[PDB]
């Protein structure tokens, strides 16, 4: 278990040009294109990005060194945040990856606002009410075991709800 494997599991690899949640075009794990309506320029922006003419189309190669750039893009974002930096600086490894989790879900603006409950479902005197405060999210609520298999991560440090 690793992060890659943990959001193939929770995100999906596609390999063809797909439409998100929001109806943008997307590749690989959830990786967006372009909040363009249109489809070349969901195109170029592939083409560019691989560095070939793909035509919609990329490997499993490609997707994961897609996937690793944004990757070490979401870190570079986290350290920049005042707020989350901390939280970050503390997390082993495992805990670290369920938060590049959420980021990646929801980006540095809506895990933000979860500091705190975060803080805390590593602290035993809260722990209980961070998860019930978790829980009342919609963010839970549209996505249910995701957030589950989150939650758990960074509860245990253990990569366990993945197996």
């Amino acid at each position: 278990m690793n992060i890659f494997e943990m959001l193939r599991i929770d995100e999906g690899l596609r390999l063809k040009i797909y439409k998100d949640t929001e109806g943008y075009y997307t590749i690989g794990i959830g990786h967006l294109l372009t909040k363009s309506p249109s489809l070349n320029a969901a195109k170029s922006e592939l083409d560019k990005a691989i560095g070939r003419n793909t035509n919609g189309v990329i490997t499993k190669d490609e997707a994961e060194k897609l996937f690793n750039q944004d990757v070490d893009a979401a870190v570079r974002g986290i350290l920049r945040n005042a707020k989350l930096k901390p939280v970050y600086d503390s997390l082993d490894a495992v805990r670290r990856a369920a938060l590049i989790n959420m980021v990646f879900q929801m980006g540095e603006t809506g895990v933000a606002g979860f500091t705190n409950s975060l803080r805390m479902l590593q602290q035993k005197r809260w722990d209980e009410a961070a998860v019930a405060n978790l829980a009342k999210s919609r963010w839970y609520n549209q996505t249910p075991n995701r957030a589950k298999r989150v939650i758990t991560t960074f509860r245990t440090g253990t990569w366990d709800a993945y197996k």
